[PDB]
């Protein structure tokens, strides 16, 4: 099982197929992947957690990675059962997920709090409460209460890709911290983060 808040299972959030790739709404699927490449653990399909997972060594210590794959609205369905077979504790999980409340470039590590309207963060909070750690990858917000969909779905333009391609290199560089326990400082150092 997992250590105190030594994070040793990382979420990302977003949709499956080829169609959803490149949306706003799987920026989390965006740093996950880049995380197991950085650290080359293999993501390989998990159907008994209707996801697709990794497990390998980031700096010393033994880390699982999650992408579920049960379209967002139904993460709860991967990330619930995955985080008790493996007897990890929600201290011990950072989900990383986008962030309509924070600009394209804006990142922040935050423990705890609601889901902020995210559906994914909706489907996973009622199951495992609030105390998990999350990486909040700003999109920006649309132009109203009704184009959110459609925002999130979209394929952002090439300005805020860069922008948030740069923000999530930036926390790539940031999970030693944090799987060393160090969120104190993890929090510190990612919500410095500035583009330019």
């Amino acid at each position: 099982g997992s250590h105190m808040s030594n994070i040793s299972l990382i979420v990302g959030l977003g949709n499956p197929g080829s169609e959803y790739a490149q949306t706003r709404h799987n920026a989390g699927f965006w740093f996950v992947e880049q995380l197991a490449d950085k650290y080359g653990i293999t993501l390989k399909n998990d159907p008994k957690f209707h996801g697709i997972s990794g497990r390998g060594n980031i700096e010393g210590h033994d880390v699982r990675l999650l992408l579920p794959m049960t379209y967002m609205n139904r993460s709860g369905q991967s990330v619930v059962p995955f985080s008790k077979f493996y007897q990890i504790a929600p201290e011990a999980i950072l989900i990383a997920h986008d962030e309509l409340d924070m600009n394209p470039g804006v990142i922040r590590l935050k423990t705890g709090g609601g889901h902020g309207g995210h559906n994914g963060l909706q489907d996973i909070v009622p199951h495992i409460g609030p105390n998990f750690h999350r990486l909040r990858i700003g999109i920006g917000h649309p132009g109203s209460k009704e184009r959110v969909s459609g925002h999130v779905l979209g394929k952002a333009p090439s300005n805020e890709q860069s922008l948030m391609d740069g923000a999530i290199d930036h926390a790539l560089s940031k999970v030693k911290l944090l799987v060393q326990g160090q969120v104190p400082q993890a929090m510190n150092q990612i919500n410095a983060y500035k583009p330019a």
